[PDB]
């Protein structure tokens, strides 16, 4: 599935990102925009082996089993497959743990490259929220 952006930012909300661990609504689409432009069944593969999956990208050296990460972890205790699901609850409480784990929003790249230090409040302007 692909996301309208009004429509991504009603979901997350709904599960609960608005301002979650300080972070507002706008910071979380933009990062999916760029991480993987509102697909859920987006997928990445990273240079060492490990792979990103869904909206939000997450990445299976730490945080899902793919069955061919060698000496990964799997923190979130989901199989990757369900980061691509239509329904984006699985993304999300991963996410969650992710974000809380120190480093905050840092942990994705792009987020970090693209959207910090931005009017991250223009990704949700004008939407019925
Ligand atoms: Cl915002
Ligand atoms: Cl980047």
């Amino acid at each position: 599935k692909v996301f309208g952006r009004c429509e991504l930012a009603a979901a997350m909300k709904r599960h609960g990102l608005d301002n979650y661990r300080g972070y507002s609504l706008g910071n979380w689409v933009c990062a999916a925009k760029f991480e993987s432009n509102f697909n859920t069944q987006a997928t990445n593969r990273n240079t060492d082996g490990s792979t990103d999956y869904g909206i939000l990208q997450i990445n299976s050296r730490w945080w899902c089993n793919d069955g061919r990460t060698p000496g990964s972890r799997n923190l979130c205790n989901i199989p990757c497959s369900a980061l691509l699901s239509s329904d984006i609850t699985a993304s999300v409480n991963c996410a969650k743990k992710i974000v809380s784990d120190g480093n905050g929003m840092n942990a994705w790249v792009a987020w970090r490259n693209r959207c910090k230090g931005t009017d991250v409040q223009a990704w949700i302007r004008g939407c019925r929220l």
